């Protein structure tokens, strides 16, 4: 059965919400973007209607195989109306296609479901500037102030050198990135750029890399693995073991590997900023955990809240326990009485 934060009261609505069977009373179901906790339940038997982006759209039909009928792809920053509510998209800044939603209730109420996000400043320049939101259901995945990384600028900087340094000192080195779900692609791109390179993959990844409106994209990937010295793996690949498997496969071609594997927070963090942090190594493998997020730090999510002003919050993220419920709601309290609304 849906849970009551997956419902938009006063509508026919729910939100990332497929996992259920039938919803009683929902006339649409909305869908905030492309990650298998959110779509579970999809597929080509689906058919009640799908609000979702444009890109979110082109992986509902060509990797989930929903038929095109059943699927309403809107525009970002515009007004729509769907089953007689006004709505509008905006970007998430989480994964592409991602989105948050505005609903605009017929009583006066207007709802803002930021589905998962990671905020930023820019967001205060959006359609949300306009007018006043009174309730906010929030992506709360690090709403804890032990939650802090770098900007992504900071981490891909990181990258690019390490890579760029690596591979100048030896010729015959691979590098490898992990990977398994769409988002946080700007890692793997961004060093085969440096590295004049394309990045290789299994069929299955570059069809869904296909799917994501990227300019330039047939330019920088390539299911060509010989021609490429950035690979991409599944994440679980990413150990000693699995790489030194993967190096026997390139046919003597090689004789190192630099591996990158992209994960949240890390405890680390806590400790080691970005231009400290060292590898793993065994042999001629080496392994950097980076903190590469695509959520808000908390320090990013309270000035968000705090900018917003929302008369009521309903986290989406760490609900399950009572101790996580209780430690968000007294942040919630701080940040209205530190900022005055
Ligand atoms: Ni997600």
């Amino acid at each position: 059965t849906c849970p009551f934060y997956k419902k938009i009261p006063g509508t026919g609505f729910t939100v990332d919400a497929f996992q259920y069977g039938v919803v009683e009373g929902c006339t649409a179901y909305f869908l905030t973007h492309f990650h298998s906790d959110h779509y579970a339940g999809l597929s080509k038997h689906f058919t009640f209607p799908v609000y979702c982006s444009e890109i979110t759209g082109n992986l509902l039909k060509n990797k989930l195989h929903v038929q095109e009928q059943y699927i309403h792809p809107l525009p970002l920053d515009t007004e729509c109306i769907v089953n007689g509510v006004k709505v509008v998209l905006l970007d998430a800044n989480h994964c592409p296609g991602a989105v948050m939603i505005l609903f605009y209730l017929p009583n006066g109420t207007v709802i803002l479901h930021t589905g998962d996000f990671r905020a930023d400043p820019s967001m205060e320049r959006s359609l949300l500037a306009d007018q006043k939101v009174h309730m906010l259901y929030l992506d709360t995945t690090y709403c804890s102030p032990e939650y802090t990384f770098p900007s992504q600028q900071e981490v891909i900087r990181f990258a690019i050198n390490t890579a760029f340094e690596a591979v100048t000192l030896n010729p015959h080195a691979l590098v490898v990135c992990g990977t398994y779900s769409i988002g946080k692609e700007k890692v793997f791109l961004a060093i085969a750029d440096v590295l004049g390179s394309k990045v290789g993959m299994s069929q299955e990844k570059y069809k869904t890399l296909q799917c994501l409106n990227i300019p330039e994209i047939n330019s920088l990937i390539t299911t060509d693995m010989c021609s490429s010295l950035v690979h991409l793996l599944p994440m679980m690949q990413i150990n000693f073991k699995g790489l030194q498997s993967h190096l026997k496969k390139c046919g003597g071609k090689y004789n190192q590997i630099l591996a990158f594997r992209p994960t949240g927070w890390t405890h680390s963090n806590k400790f080691t900023r970005i231009a400290d942090v060292i590898p793993q190594t065994k042999g001629n493998i080496s392994i950097y955990g980076i903190p590469y997020s695509e959520h808000s730090s908390y320090l990013e999510m309270k000035r968000f809240v705090q900018w917003l002003k929302p008369q009521k919050i309903i986290p989406t993220v760490n609900v399950g326990t009572w101790k996580s419920r209780s430690t968000m709601e007294k942040y919630f309290r701080e940040w209205k009485l530190e900022a005055g609304y």
